[PDB]
């Protein structure tokens, strides 16, 4: 019960506040289903370029699923550094 | 024209590709506008705690801006991470 | 009153992650220590450059301060993931 | 013998350098240990949740080890940005 | 034809402006090249270190791949903010 | 003398790995040279385009100096980690 007061750092938050951490977090979840798409499309597209050797080859060299693991990284610890400066816990 | 051609590692993007980064780049829009309300709402926070000297304190220990401004490169780098994904460049 | 609750992908976590999390934080502020000591260090040596153009250009090639700015960054973020790892939240 | 006068942009070191160095390598030395026991703790969470289908499903979906790894990565580059900000190379 | 013109934020770029743009893809080859023989170097150690455990020890304790991993996503990353600072796009 | 053996983690290396390092470091230079002409190609573009209140707007949306500052850092972190993978020491 009130585990947030527990944790070191961790202060109370507005309503506002509040709103506005799931506000970024929703918007992560739209990032979310637009990652999953892209996932869907290069496991189609790798499929329909299968026994194309040339093409298959390309795809490996560009590395899209390594850089499309990139990228949800990159959404994701900026969602966390976003609701960071909204909720501004009190330790380093 | 066709300035694409001229760039090393650019290949012929199809238009689902096209729309795909498009669709990116909107989203990164609706970021966008999150991040400048909360910059809005760091602005009238830091006023309205205008000679409160603890509150102002607490403020500028915890950096809000700063982590707003890691949070956006964090964002836009994501953004461009998916992108590459989709786009796939033929180089390094 | 049980924020944690209004936030999207809090859970209700254990005293033994809560623990955790702390640890992960209270290492965090030794870091800080750490750093704080570096910055005077970096003051002092600065300071005691003073006319002395070599040196002082030798400091501002090496931009010792955004090192130490970008070391701090990444301790904190690095600080986050793992908590992050603990704590598992349940959104992207 | 004498390596480092081998290596471009590296300068000698006081003994007062290479204490600040070490240190940071030691809190970096604890900071490995908190990180295995975070890896323990993830180990043992799985293993008891075998044939919990929905209980594994949410950890497999949160990614914890994935985050810890990351976490990993930013402590370790955090403790090399401020090592630098510390011995301040001469080169780019 | 002309796909750039239907990439939102994409606006025309001068001769000059895609020739920076390719020197820093043609540095980044070069890059590529030295990651390559990196990673011979690593087999070739490894190999030469089959059959003595301590050594072996040694290097997967090191993680020396997945830091060579982490370099080469920084280049590129890099790269890519360099060319965003020469071209310039019009949105987030 | 000898500060290397000091230094927690460091180990002796070969005149192989001291190679591969300082061709790192050098091509991080030209890296640097490359860095410098794009901050002097940003002085002149705003530099032509004063009282022009468009482009100078446009300029500052984009931001390029503060991209040209982050591609830097990523450079310099890549190379970091590159010649971590070639040195490997011996700590966290
Ligand atoms: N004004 C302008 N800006 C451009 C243009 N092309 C790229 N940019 C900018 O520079 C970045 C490109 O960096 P990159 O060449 O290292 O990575 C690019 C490249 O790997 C890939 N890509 C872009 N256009 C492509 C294309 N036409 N074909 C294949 N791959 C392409 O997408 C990556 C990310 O694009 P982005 O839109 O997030 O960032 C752009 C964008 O901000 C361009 O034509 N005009
Ligand atoms: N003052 C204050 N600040 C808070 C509070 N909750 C989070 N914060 C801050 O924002 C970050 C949370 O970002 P996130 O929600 O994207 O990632 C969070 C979230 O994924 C997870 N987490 C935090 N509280 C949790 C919880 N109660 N249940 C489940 N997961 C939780 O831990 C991550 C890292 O926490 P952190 O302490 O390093 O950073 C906090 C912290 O700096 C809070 O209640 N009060
Ligand atoms: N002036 C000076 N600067 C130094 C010296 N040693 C390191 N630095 C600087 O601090 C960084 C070292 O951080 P680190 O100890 O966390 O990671 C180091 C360390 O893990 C490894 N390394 C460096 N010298 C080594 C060595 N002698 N033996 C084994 N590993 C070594 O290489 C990593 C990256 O080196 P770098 O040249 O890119 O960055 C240096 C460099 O900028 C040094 O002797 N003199």
């Amino acid at each position: 019960d009130n585990q947030h007061k527990k944790i070191k750092g961790y202060r109370d938050l507005s309503q506002e506040e509040i709103d506005m951490m799931n506000r970024v977090k929703e918007l992560g979840s739209q990032f979310e289903k637009l990652i999953q798409d892209v996932s869907d499309h290069l496991r189609g597209q790798y499929n329909a370029s299968l026994h194309n050797r040339d093409e298959i080859t390309r795809i490996a060299n560009a590395e899209p699923g390594r850089w499309l693991a990139i990228g949800k990284t990159d959404i994701q610890t900026g969602m966390m550094a976003i609701i960071r400066a909204i909720a501004q816990p009190d330790s380093f």
